[PDB]
């Protein structure tokens, strides 16, 4: 078997992007977030704290006739940019561009915190890192990629990610039409969970190529590309006026300014991104101060390869016996 279906940006930011997902029977349709750093599914839901849903679409099992209590099976989370959200959990028939999973973990929110309720477009999250971070409790739960895997054409999903434009998921195959060139493939480690590689290295616009390790996770989860603040410093150096600001949280820069682009190493090939794609605009409304798509991953504890990094490429998350990454041009 296999699936595609379309991935969308949710505002003209691209700071993250919805996917359709069918859950259910009849099918009840949640714009969810694929997120290859986590490993939850899950959805706001009839049990979500009624002041916390504001605008999303909700899951409501009670409709489902496929739908079933995993009894006494609970989930918490708390991502990397500190939201979290909790709950109960439900298996369900889940459908994703065609391609179908009986039996799939849907873990229903009570408790979501701000950023979530805030944000009407995301009705939910997929993980699609590997199920050893799946937060249920006391019995761990598969991803959809994982109960999936052994139907799949071939056991791999892709990510093309569109830069201020709709993208695609495929699972079980490769599109060769998607991408240009050849995909060059690279180590992961699964230690922390993760699709954790190494990158070869980086250049700051026209500037020479830096051979050098980068550890650090494709997170599709992730808006921003997250790098050493030695990386970082250099790119923002070539870039008039940019500085590190403290009350703002990050590396700002004019709105006047023309942004290099930043290569990335994937062993001996290299993805450009486009000075265009770092730039995420004002840092309020009608500021001209404007907020850099590459940050410091200092205060985090490992590199992240987001969004910025990704929709420059095609990926592939190659999930065989030793799992694998993939990175093409496009």
């Amino acid at each position: 078997s296999t699936g595609s279906a379309t991935t969308t940006p949710i505002d003209s930011l691209d700071d993250a992007y919805i996917t359709p997902v069918q859950i259910g029977t009849p099918a009840q349709t949640l714009n969810l977030d694929f997120d290859t750093g986590s490993s939850d599914l899950w959805v706001f839901s009839s049990e979500t704290t009624a002041s916390e849903v504001d605008g999303q679409t909700i899951y409501t099992p009670s409709k489902s006739t496929t739908a079933k209590l995993l009894s006494g099976a609970t989930w918490s989370i708390s991502y990397g940019d500190g939201s979290s959200s909790s709950g109960d959990v439900y298996t369900d028939t889940v459908s994703v561009g065609g391609l179908t999973v009986t039996g799939q973990a849907v873990e229903s929110a009570k408790k979501v915190s701000s950023s979530f309720t805030e944000d009407s477009t995301i009705d939910g999250l997929l993980g699609l890192a590997f199920s050893t971070l799946n937060t249920v409790s006391p019995t761990q739960q598969k991803t959809f990629f994982d109960n999936a895997k052994a139907s799949l054409d071939s056991p791999v999903f892709t990510a093309d990610l569109g830069y201020h434009a709709p993208g695609t998921y495929n699972f079980g195959f490769i599109d060769t039409t998607a991408y240009t060139g050849s995909i060059t493939y690279t180590a992961v480690s699964t230690k922390q969970g993760f699709w954790e590689w190494t990158s070869t290295g980086y250049a700051v616009g026209s500037g020479t190529f830096k051979s050098t390790s980068i550890d650090g996770i494709a997170d599709t989860g992730t808006t921003l590309l997250y790098l050493p603040a030695t990386v970082v410093s250099a790119y923002w150096a070539q870039v008039s006026g940019a500085k590190s600001s403290s009350s703002v949280g990050g590396y700002v820069f004019p709105c006047s300014a023309t942004l290099p682009s930043f290569t990335f190493g994937v062993g001996s090939a290299r993805i450009v991104i486009p000075g265009d794609y770092i730039d995420f605009g004002p840092i309020s409304t009608g500021s001209s101060s404007c907020f850099g798509g590459i940050q410091s991953s200092a205060g985090i504890g490992i590199n992240i390869f987001g969004d910025v990094a990704l929709k420059a490429a095609f990926v592939v998350f190659n999930g065989a016996t030793t799992p694998t990454l993939g990175f093409a041009s496009k």
